[PDB]
């Protein structure tokens, strides 16, 4: 009956299954989806989850027994196939059954590889997750079109992400805003106010400028709007968009902060893993692993813990650190993300190919009661120490 003809589309168009991260993490493909390609979705996605909560702060579920405590990736083999099963958006992530669907795809198909694409919905994976309570569609946040320049423009901001230059912008996106009339580019409260029955969907790069134009000249806006979307704080989410959309001089940066990434266009990269990634690593013991990620990112408490995956494990490294007088959480902020990455260079420089698999990212700010600065601090690599 019906039972047989939906396993039977699925193993026709999905017949593979790629188990990550002690099966939290699932990719099901179609069977001319690359296992290499495979590999570098998997590294994709710890590079856009590091720079996600080094922005958001926080890396707990905020939900107990939700379905994305497993993430299921559906990858069709082309266009064509993913069409037959639901038309072409590219990709879309349905937050109650913890599943996004996407599609491989050639040059000639699309500008957009698989995996930006697949970066930009594993971002709505992490919104819905470690961001934005309760469920997609549902409560105060998904009216007015609050959210809507922000899901997509974050999700696009963060599908740049890399390894150790933090969040990038990516080629096609300036493309788009370059491509437009000048006269036609969104002012700021227009971006703010953008929603999916726009004329067109322009508003996917002018959100994404939005965050892009905070993360690099008003960090301190972007945490604390990070911060009211996570506790649910309506309020404190409407002022700072009120202010936004009514302070001229604030629309006039913005602008600014436009033509300069259309002028960043022509030499502008896609961010993609390395080839590092795929690379034999070979053995490495754990221990010393462990103890030079320590020394090098000065963590004390540290506690490691490892999974298995279909291709190579991993660890999961977590760790305190407390540094100097704190200088306020968005000096802070700056200072953590330098110190970070310059750490993450330099245990690549020499040593283990496997140090460039790591990603690193630091959450939770505090301050002791001496005044440090102080953050919980999480690094995450290739294991080959069985
Ligand atoms: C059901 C549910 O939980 N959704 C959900 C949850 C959390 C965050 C966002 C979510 O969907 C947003 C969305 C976006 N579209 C429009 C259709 N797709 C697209 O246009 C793509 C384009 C992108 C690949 C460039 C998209 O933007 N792909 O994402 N419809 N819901
Ligand atoms: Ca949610
Ligand atoms: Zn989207």
């Amino acid at each position: 009956d019906h039972d047989k003809f939906l396993d039977d589309a699925e193993k026709h168009y999905l017949p593979k299954t790629y188990t990550f991260d002690n099966g939290t993490f699932i990719i099901r493909a179609g069977d001319k989806v690359s296992e290499e390609k495979i590999k570098r979705l998997y590294w994709a996605s710890r590079e856009v989850k590091s720079q996600f909560h080094r922005v958001v702060g926080n890396d707990k579920a905020l939900e107990v027994g939700n379905a994305d405590d497993v993430l299921t990736m559906k990858i069709f083999n082309s266009p064509e196939e993913y069409k037959f099963n639901t038309t072409d958006n590219g990709g879309l992530y349905i937050e109650p059954r913890g599943t996004f669907y996407t599609y491989e795809r050639t040059p000639q198909q699309s500008i957009f590889s698989l995996e930006e694409l697949f970066r930009h919905e594993y971002t709505h994976y992490l919104q819905a997750r470690y961001l934005v309570d309760g469920l997609w569609g549902q409560g105060p946040f998904y009216e007015k079109n609050r959210l809507t320049w922000f899901d997509e423009g974050t999700a696009e901001f963060f599908a740049g992400s890399t390894r150790t230059s933090g969040v990038l912008p990516r080629k096609l996106i300036l493309g788009y805003l370059a491509k437009d009339k000048v006269d036609h580019r969104y002012s700021l409260k227009k971006t703010l106010n953008s929603g999916y029955d726009d004329s067109d969907w322009m508003f996917y790069n002018y959100g994404f400028a939005v965050a892009h134009y905070l993360y690099e000249k008003d960090m301190p806006t972007f945490i604390k709007m990070n911060k009211a979307i996570l506790n649910t704080d309506v309020k404190s989410y409407d002022e700072i968009i009120k202010k936004l959309s009514d302070d001229a001089n604030k629309n006039t940066e913005y602008q600014n902060h436009i033509q300069e990434l259309v002028d960043k266009y022509q030499g502008a990269g896609i961010p993609l893993v390395s080839d590092d990634y795929l690379k034999d690593h070979g053995y490495k013991k754990a221990s010393e692993v462990y103890s030079e990620i320590s020394k090098a990112a000065s963590l004390t408490n540290t506690s490691v813990t490892a999974e298995k995956s279909q291709y190579f494990n991993t660890f999961t490294l977590r760790g305190t650190y407390t540094g100097e007088t704190s200088k306020g959480e968005f000096k802070d902020w700056d200072e953590m993300s330098k110190k970070l990455d310059g750490t993450l260079e330099s245990l690549a420089k020499n040593s283990w190919s496997g140090y460039k698999t790591l990603t690193a990212y630091f959450t939770n700010y505090r301050v002791t009661s001496d005044n440090k600065v102080q953050y919980d601090v999480v690094f995450h690599g290739v294991l080959t120490d069985n």
